[PDB]
């Protein structure tokens, strides 16, 4: 395939690049580590080396250079629709390039030849209790399809070269990629939808067939084409893209990693908070605001009550970013758009205003912003998707995107078996001079 | 339970440790990164803690301050036979304390109560291909069976306390840790034995009671019990551990974390090991040696050829272990007494002396030395377990015991979601002096 080449083209110019900071500059100094970090999840400690996103705390994210603005503007839109080809971003974050139509159309028929479930996925989610929460099925899902990895067979027949191993990983990738959409509708449809399903469409696009297969008319389209895109990745650090990139560093397929990589999304500090922002907001429109839209003076004292009483406003903070999340500003620009009289996103536009200035005062959160997460919830509540547990499932699919192609990067560039070390607790106290 | 209350005091007397590290010392630098290690896997970087076992790269492991001679001695051993109840030893990795008999038979007893497989765990592995790889029947069992955590309900009712986390946490180790072995056995029966099950002893213990349900005899009891307990932990830096500790401080359930767990352990860097050793090893005697017990002579000059000419020595070598691995002697200790006059063992043995030398002289490997991955298939192949897929799924029930404990350590102590920072190859550029233009 012409992607294919593009990114052998691609990895053989990075390649000394690394080689020459190996060789010349491996023991120059980058960060240090404290006491307080070593405990507190290595945060902040800059030990994670990836190209295709990089996340700046006062900028926010860009994907392979490009700001979300950017990206949103140059990739070549589906026909009849106003948001990209999702597959065009994939093709982004796996070259650098934006792609042309005829780039991207290539992907495009690739996905489509790939998209199709095995049986076997749907026999395995059926044997599972249909109560299992739907972010283990979709991780089952994934990891049962391990069965079919390209990397493993070939790592398992000998044919192991570190030159060429991000071969096989691409071709797992693009096989995983192209199907996350439909093992998500499948699992929607099963829970949630009376478990009557919706063929796959294969003339639509990915973003186009994931509404398809859902049962969501235009414009979910371009609601999950932008969804996916915004949470395509978020550099490495993060916990589901390190959780995949750390399984992957032994060897293990994209199907383990990404498997892996849902196992950590499903946590409640990293997957929940889409849910969380939007339940609060509800909660607070039918007790705090008599089921009623607030004055911008109503709720303004509604928030410093909340905070003054000792709780969070959910939406708002991160680790890492220090502004406003640009993922947040597109989803606000679609909402402006597409519902701008939707209730649940008038309040979300009105913490907008409110909720910064107040927490700045306070002084007290490092990130007095908003995250995507205080925004995506009631776009996908505005059309239908009130399943809340699902919501961490879209941002799997999308997250896919970015970790997949890291993945084959960190095969292109051979980087080594993640293996920090562990200390003590005496060992600590023994450092502090405690005796 | 004894076991619960006696890690509560262990909690209480911990806590106010770390609370202070924190306010007093936070600021205090324990080492730095590199370029090298931010490309290298974060390779040396001292980036993690935990009190279950600690590597020392000359010592090998301890678990809770003990070597493994030590813990093989002082823990309660299983009546009629030579090695500890493996239940003896996860009271260890949780308390900090070597158990009386006393106590080990109560953590046997809660075993015994939670040990019984769910059904839809069957039926999902049936469900599945037969053809699937057993790592991947294994992490998929575990992380169907996550529809029974206790601290996902725990967190979805809304009753998270930073003190209490811990307890549910506690019940799903319990539930997970005396299951995996029927989870195990249920797959190496399915895929290997012609589909036929044997029944759990609710009389044996956990080792004893995965030999049985394998369907291997005495010693195989004995085996499994060692097998399982140096295998328990490697302090919290290797991808397994890692990669639990790393899921579940998003607050994901054991179930997650350890299904996530075993996706790494089946990495051909890090589960595969002993079956490449066992494999190579066979390969030799069968090819190079003529299908026999070579010399030492004809040996040392063997592997002098497979690493002239540019190939590694299976089994030795390590990211942090600089000596022999303690974990490699118990199991050699094992073999001497057990299988002296096995032809595959002889080899292990003869490697022993001859690899060391060479490995040192040419000066290549920072660890010129045998880790467990050396001994462990020598043994497992002299029982019958022939199935080298399945050697990876002794690992993971085995990697559970410490595992599974420090991820109760890590609610007990509120350890915080692990998020480091990554960089571009432009920012190294910049730091090295290439790029700023």
């Amino acid at each position: 395939s012409f992607l294919k080449e593009k990114l052998a083209e691609k990895i053989a110019q990075h390649r000394p690049r690394t080689t020459r900071l190996l060789k010349e500059f491996g023991n120059v100094k980058i960060d240090e580590v404290t006491i307080s970090q070593a405990i507190g999840g290595m945060r902040g400690i800059k030990s994670l080396v990836t190209d295709i996103s990089y996340l700046d705390p006062e900028e926010g994210i860009r994907f392979r250079g490009y700001t979300i603005p950017e990206v949103l503007e140059k990739l070549p839109k589906v026909p009849g629709a106003e948001m990209p080809y999702v597959e065009g971003h994939f093709y982004l974050l796996l070259t650098g390039d934006v792609p042309t139509e005829k780039e991207v159309k290539e992907v495009a028929e690739e996905f489509k030849k790939r998209r199709a479930l095995p049986e076997y996925v749907k026999d395995t989610l059926k044997a599972m209790p249909r109560d299992t929460h739907p972010m283990t099925m979709f991780a089952a899902g994934i990891l049962a399809m391990q069965r079919e990895s390209k990397f493993a067979a070939y790592y398992n027949a000998g044919k192991f070269n570190k030159n060429t191993a991000w071969e096989p990983m691409f071709e797992d990738a693009m096989d995983l990629m192209a199907k996350l959409p439909s093992l998500g509708a499948y699992i929607y449809r099963m829970k949630y939808k009376s478990d009557t399903h919706i063929p796959s469409n294969p003339d639509l696009d990915l973003g186009g067939d994931f509404a398809n297969m859902m049962g969501i008319d235009k414009p979910y389209d371009d609601v999950a084409r932008l969804y996916f895109i915004l949470h395509s990745d978020h550099e490495s650090g993060n916990v589901s893209a390190h959780t995949a990139h750390l399984v992957a560093s032994a060897l293990s397929d994209a199907y383990y990693a990404y498997s892996a990589a849902m196992c950590g999304l499903a946590g409640p500090l990293h997957g929940l908070a889409n849910q969380e922002v939007l339940k609060w907001i509800q909660e607070t429109i039918d007790k705090k605001l008599g089921g009623k839209v607030p004055t911008k003076e109503e709720l303004k004292k509604f928030v410093e009550e909340t905070l003054s009483s000792g709780q969070v406003i959910p939406g708002y903070g991160h680790a890492v970013l220090r502004k406003t999340d640009p993922r947040y500003v597109a989803q606000r620009e679609f909402a402006l758009k597409h519902m701008p009289d939707d209730p649940i996103f008038q309040v979300v536009s009105m913490l907008y205003e409110v909720v910064p200035p107040i927490l700045s005062s306070l002084g007290k959160v490092k990130d007095p912003w908003p995250n995507v997460d205080a925004h995506s919830g009631c776009i996908q509540w505005h059309y239908g998707v009130v399943e809340y547990d699902f919501y961490t499932v879209l941002f799997g699919i999308g997250r896919a995107l970015g970790v997949l192609a890291n993945l084959v990067w960190d095969r292109a560039l051979g980087y080594a078996i993640e293996r920090p070390k562990s200390v003590t607790t005496d060992m600590l106290e023994k450092w502090a001079g405690i005796k």
